């Protein structure tokens, strides 16, 4: 009766991941699959830890915590072994294009793959969803942070006379953001041009940005983020319906978290390739059907 | 292709169904039924108005704006003509029960009843399930108002020495409320006597409950209402996530409005009976899937 | 002793003002005054409607619901006919002009006009007055939106390439405010023309400003506005009072129903023209003086 | 051209109403009038202080900063004079009491008389009017402090085992208050007596109270005060209209500054006693009207 | 350079501080002092357990994360073996006694004791200070929660028909708390009986408390905590200064890192016993004064 | 027992020292040290002034209430002298250079310099360390106002065409501020210059800056001011951990009553000069340790 999980990469949300299956009783770890298996942090110390999904013998479900660029092939060989796949993939823009390729492949070998599963996309897509039917006319903004952007981080690194580089992402509302960019400077770097050169960049040439030169970047970083949500609009025929969704959390957490509630509801859908507004949100949830109707409804 | 509603009963919510229901593009609405057809607003004049729903030919499904008690037998009648049934039936402690008779009724003429379709239950009952699919373990409150409360207003209206009430819901945190009746005194009534059986009273008696005499309880009435959740709980093993929900709205409108989106999700399930939690949040919404996909995931 | 109102002009806020004079029990609606007397919505089936005022018969006071451009000649012409006049005329940089124009007028009649009787100007205009009375030095900030500028949207429908237009306007504190302009395109239009045309436009150049393409303008559109004042400043010779007020609200309603309370004012001054920080607040309101000061002060 | 103004009584309010007075450049302080002529505090050196409102000569208005018990009789006789008179007279249910009496004084000696010109009552009161003159429908709640309440210390200090104590108002919305009182014992009294004989007075029985016992009372006083009211009501027909007015605020600097105001307003009305509900705002301020109105509507 | 620390007893707060000593360039661990050795937690695998701190060898300061009631006795022995010791023992009452009991025996062995170096007492201790150099007259308040309270959850375990107990700690403002108590009854335990007792007894009978039952007691559990501290008073003669301190925060993570900083700061003080308001704030800190100084003052 | 102190310098902060100064049962102020001792406003009456510090015998402590520039050569003469020094200076980048100028002197003559202590310098820096103390890995943010800024003021006012200016800074969070600069033009001046030449200026070019024209800048100035600092990061290697403090506050009331608190602290201290950050907090207060302990830890 016990759903047995993978962990496919092990990047931040993949130790996040692991404390997420040890914690539900309903899910038992049949270990984790890494390209380096020689790497092994404290927590893996006792945990299986392969190369070859294959030698972990029956896994109901793949938790997909690898790169997005490496999502698509992985979800599809892991589909094709006969196991259902979660991941956060987190490119809004490919979302139904992932969704009918894992759709294919998922039916061929009757089994479920959900996409997009954590928390943006994945939570507040429900919330966005759920704000649309409450009040189907009208405007709805998410709004980030504060909280450390990686794209962002990285565009900034990969710019002449940057060593690193933390990009924050701070909400201004109406889904407008400023962008607090912390750099280290390579030995002999010229500010002003790197300054302008990140304000510049297409990653932040949209975006109302700030770059401060400090020692160390690493100092800065904590995985704290947060969204607040608003939805002003029409129930019916009356106006000023006024919603509003905030959170303050652990960002790898989170993510983590709902992917192992996404890896729960996977095992009771028919097959195919499901985004989590496709979903019925009690599935996602441990325990017997009606005391969940009774605690919740 | 257009979805087929009957509006059954008119109470305050049945004029606002109405409003939702023509807003709809995707909705036709072939009338409005019942007891008294010769009771008829300004909004009913070009209205179909009739005592049976067989009157109104193809009918896909049927608003409930009926009395709790009456939700029941209503429903099982209207199923077995081979219609579906949204409610918004409001007895938290009933509603598994409710489920299971529509459930028998539902499936043996291959209809679908969505219940207790309001915004709580109802839209709150889903962001409660999301709140435990981002963090399992923690606490959920639920804090309701300022709003009038038509349970307590009756109830305090059925007290000696009380003409009318009125009793406001006010949220003071971790599920607690504060009562503030209003009340006009029949001819003659001492008020001491009044308000301190009002407060004895088993609907108040649990509560802080305050009591004012006023000339006129009419002119204090306003159908706005809100609700403020909150979770606080564990993501894995990470404590401390904090997730929020508010709205300021308009009772009826939003009620009416959920359960068009309900009844529009109706059209799209097997055959049974289901609680909001049950269905694939998408299912409530207008339009086409993959447009949807990329506007809301 | 009944207030005889006829309606004249039937915009947005005349739909608002015919329920305003309904719901005022101190009110009799004698009709509504427009150009095109066979276009007849709803709620006007039972209503009189002629393109004559004098058909109504005995008048106290028109509601002036027409564009700002017709409202000085519309109230001169009304005034001239022995009837007081109420308008909410929104352009602050023509307000005194406007009050002699009427004054001269309403005097020789020996009427009165309440000119720019919304709620900006209006409402807000009385409590920026009462903030000077409790604190004569130091800063007022008036704050609006999230809400719809009609002005705004306007402006941007009327540039090329734009087929429809939805402007939004969005506090940032301190009188500073954000647009976000939602377009629908002319088939074949170029999107980056139609955004820098827009935020070079007289109208959107001051102010940060945000374009989006849409489908459908209209699903956007909701009526609900808002204000944040703030006063700083010494009551006296003691500094750093803090005063502070906000309002979410549906606009044309607030607007519609302001211009009732000053229709009310308008039968209890001196044949003139009046702004509504020239009215006792006691004047807009129904029933007996004593017992609204025992209620109020 | 100047307003000629004296000050009868000097408490705490008097200190700051010459302080506003002195601040405004339309007022001449003509004097101060006071029991003890012989106390005079470092800001009185310079300032004439009489024991008869006579030898000041010619004044316009009388600021009355003297005990509530005393106004009725003091204004009486400053009418009588043929002087206007501003007060704060604080007893909401007697304030009609008190407009009827002066009324008749003020009207026969063709003098102005404004009465309970504090912020509550006062401004508050103004802001109270305007949010049923904007929806007159509804419930507003008017939630004061945290502040000190004088008359709640003189009814706990005047318990036995009281040495001084200090009571503090705390608002828990819609209306309701705790009051946080805090005494010095008299050598040899006993705490749970002293406790439980200021919770069981008459001034505390209603309100949720605590008692703690202090070594010196007077290092936690301080003259903040503030406010928070809200209304929740319709406009014409249209529900959930939201009104929320908050000031933290210097309390005696606040009140004696709207007095200042009132006296100013005073000089502009026809002869009798008014609450400032029935005074224009703009008439409180200072300045050009086409100024004024230019800058505020 | 390195200080050399050993972390003595390991409950809830022992965990977080072996998390806040790593983390800490500037500390090394030279082990874990608990009864019993062969416990011994993942985290503890390749860490040093002793049952005795003198085979731990050359150790500059102890953290004692033991009870309450060991940390006097527990402090005086490790202060007798020429260490400091470093505790956030919590009963406010108490804290003066420890401090002179430690001051003999710290001085005597020329080593540092800093007691009471939590988030309450300790953090929350040096705010509260602050405020009184802000503005000495006036009234401080201290708000805890929501979180969960150890003392209180023990007192309610403590009850007959109490198997498992919950307490939360809500704050209602000026320093006033709600209980929110979940209990598992023990199998034939009556309710009623059970939550009478615990709000009866001593731990709760001065504060509003809930009792709720539920199944599993362990769900609800989260160390998320809080604090709102605010103060309203007077700097100088100038009154209505008002100061607020909030946060969220994981509460051993806080308290076991406040203590860290503590054991920092205890290097760089003369001999004797120290609550952290008689310590520099600065000497709290790692690195380079200057550069501390640059970056904070 | 008594600590005896001078005022030197009489600016804005002067006259809120003599007051902080009175208010201090533990102070006697021995008088005021100014270059016009003939300009004496109304406070000043009864105070010893004099233009040389010796002529008021024996000080403990000089308050430089003296403009940035001079504070450096005035708290050397003045510890040269055998008395001590606390100085508001408030250019954060040449503390650590004023604080060993004053270091070497103070130590020459065995006195005490307190450097930089304001509120920011001062108060705000103590809450800066705390916050590293708390959660060492993160990011602090200190966001100003709204108030007046003298500084740009100045800035705004040495420019051609501006008679007066008021510069307001108004916080846009994340360190980021928006400038509102209130400007009197000289006679004949061009405003669209003088707009383009503030924004231009050194001290406006980074920032969102806004210029209004005015006829008095004098009726606007409010010494009101502000601060909201944040801080999100790590405590020990737990992330996410949120801090807050936020003050409304008169700014010379503050800032004049802190140096009063550090004059109070500086008679503890050894020879040398201190930034806060190097005092314990307890030794800014008055009273006896261990009632302060009992009443704050």
């Amino acid at each position: 009766t016990k759903i047995k999980v993978a962990i496919v990469g092990y990047g931040n949300i993949g130790r996040f991941a692991l404390e997420a299956v040890q914690a539900a009783q309903d899910f038992e770890l049949v270990g984790v699959v890494r390209r380096d298996i020689n790497n092994v942090p404290e927590e893996l110390q006792n945990i299986t830890v392969t190369n070859d999904i294959k030698t972990l013998g029956d896994v109901d479900v793949a938790l997909l915590c690898s790169p997005t660029r490496a999502i698509k092939e992985l979800a599809k060989s892991i589909l094709s072994l006969g196991i259902n796949t979660v991941d956060s993939f987190d490119v809004h823009s490919e979302i139904v294009s992932l969704k009918t390729e894992l759709d294919d492949v998922a039916k061929k070998h009757d089994r479920v793959a959900v996409i997009s599963a954590g928390w943006d996309p994945g939570s507040d897509s429900i919330v966005r969803t759920l704000m649309l039917a409450m009040a189907p006319k009208g405007i709805t903004y998410t709004n980030f942070g504060p909280g450390m952007s990686m794209g962002h981080s990285v565009a900034a690194k990969a710019i002449e006379g940057v060593k690193d580089a933390l990009s924050m992402t701070i909400p201004l509302g109406t889904g407008v953001h400023r962008r607090m960019v912390y750099v280290e400077l390579e030995a002999g770097a010229n500010f002003n041009q790197v300054e302008q050169a990140i304000k510049a960049d297409s990653y932040f040439s949209s975006d109302e940005t700030h770059v401060k030169q400090v020692d160390s970047v690493d100092s800065l970083k904590d995985v704290g983020h947060g969204v607040h949500m608003t939805h002003k609009g029409v129930s019916g025929k009356t106006h000023n319906q006024l919603f509003e969704y905030s959170m303050r959390i652990n960002n790898p957490a989170l993510t983590s978290q709902f992917m192992v509630s996404a890896a729960r509801a996977s095992m009771k859908q028919r097959a195919g390739a499901y985004t989590v507004i496709e979903i019925p949100p009690v599935d996602f949830l441990a325990g017997d059907l009606n005391t969940l109707i009774a605690k919740l409804v």
